[PDB]
């Protein structure tokens, strides 16, 4: 699961407007992954643009590891 | 197999001067992915540029994809 969780955080990262992954869980349901994601944002950043960020982040991080069959993302305020 | 050799082939496909993959031929090792690979480039560019951009594949791959142990690449001139 290392591997993937790694794949997992360095997607997300590379998504415009992440300030860092604070937390992300995952689990094998079957062969699947399940997981369940914060990311840092600028707390200046508006609600829109978060939500923004969250979806590209969801976009981006299942594009591209493929088992991934649920992934919810939200947000914090970080420096 | 075919998760690890399209990311592969994405891998190589993102270095610049790439102009796709010919082949790729991977097989597991205990656990471990032994690969060989052919880059098609610009007929036009250098011998000692075609080896960089081999060279530039090798670590792209390899960087990205951890449980690839041994990567061989080489070069075709293609339009």
């Amino acid at each position: 699961m290392e591997a993937v969780q790694n794949r997992i955080v360095e997607a997300a990262e590379r998504v415009p407007g992440v300030r860092g992954v604070i937390h992300l869980r995952a689990r094998y349901v079957g062969q699947d992954i399940w997981a369940d994601m914060i990311i840092g944002v600028d707390p200046e950043n508006t609600v829109e643009q978060a939500e923004e960020i969250c979806e590209a982040v969801q976009a981006a991080v299942c594009g591209k590891i493929r088992r991934i069959e649920s992934l919810h993302v939200s947000a914090e305020a970080r420096e």
